[PDB]
């Protein structure tokens, strides 16, 4: 019936971004939880999303999505610290692959995403 | 080096909410938008999730997320209305698959997702 | 320590073939199934690709895949008649994207998949 | 119209097979292509899970598959030797998740995927 906003990087820090590797830390606060109290299902995956499009900029490349895909492992919570690291692991003619991975401030695996986007050029 | 935050739903009307199927509508706005003005690929899955997640509801479980997909198939710009559209495509007895589509004002098809839930019960 | 070779489309009728609509059906025998005597996981998929690759040749197109994703929903045994239907779901200036699903002679879903390919041309 | 069955595994060696680590090669022979003389799609994904069943059975489990992902990097040739790696990089109380890929003798990234399976037991 009634549900709020979700929102995502109402605060973070880029703590890495360079040549294809990127490593982003957010805290999560009420705006990113679900009805259940625990981090939201697209909180988690725009998370991830937006870093694979930053690992793109680090490339010096323009790209537009086309597929994606995640795995979640283990809830996030109220007041847990994310961290967010994206990799290109693959670098095609015209297409490519990004992985993200979030861990919680206790080392824990949160989810862990994949992303395939088109190079729309430098 | 700077972006906003991506937020989801801070405007919505629920049309349908019934049994397993679910028509949900929002406006594109400002924040739902990325670098080059389009609708940000996090903001479009969380408009899917969130309506998967009202899909189980209405069938009266409780779900939580296990893994998750989407196709991008043409870009949300500012001010179209998305109508979000989800079905449970199945019901197992200890999962649930949903499917979820959005179409634009014109009828064009937007991007489309699978959602594959585990049922924490009634 | 030991397994036999996986094998797909060792019998096969195609009853459908025409401007990105197919239609395959095939009968469920020993080299298709795993250790537990059900339909193999490489097995289902492979049905649900190679009719992929027949809308696709259906619409006079060459096409590479890219990403392909399934979701396995009751078991296939032996015997059984499985019914394989593809639909290009969006057919971009240089991609395409196929849904493909496979029902049982009794009407039952067995498995359901999603295509990503690249068009190499016409 | 007419296409010759697709096979998979009517060659491989496990060289390691130990508490959730696996690696088997393959050497892609004629039954491995499609139409255009490649590795075909549906064999890929089938070299991907039998590996990923392997790492579950390794592991002392039995599984059940739910959903699984596959990103196609660069094609396999004929004659080519495939070295197939799988992880279990999740290990939960009710599911797991497997990660599996391919390189060829080259060293080259063929395809990577994901497996998330049920627990059946132990």
């Amino acid at each position: 019936f009634h549900f709020d906003a979700i929102s995502a990087f109402e605060n973070y820090e880029i703590e890495k971004m360079r040549d294809g590797h990127v490593v982003v830390t957010t805290k999560v606060v009420n705006s990113s939880l679900n009805y259940y109290g625990n981090a939201h299902g697209g909180y988690l995956f725009t998370l991830c999303d937006q870093i694979s499009g930053l690992v793109v900029i680090s490339l010096g490349l323009d790209g537009v999505a086309l597929q994606s895909s995640i795995n979640y492992l283990k809830a996030g919570k109220l007041d847990d610290v994310l961290t967010i690291k994206g990799e290109c692991v693959h670098q095609g003619r015209t297409t490519c692959v990004m992985d993200v991975d979030i861990t919680n401030q206790e080392g824990r695996n949160v989810c862990k995403a994949t992303f395939t986007m088109f190079v729309t050029g430098q």
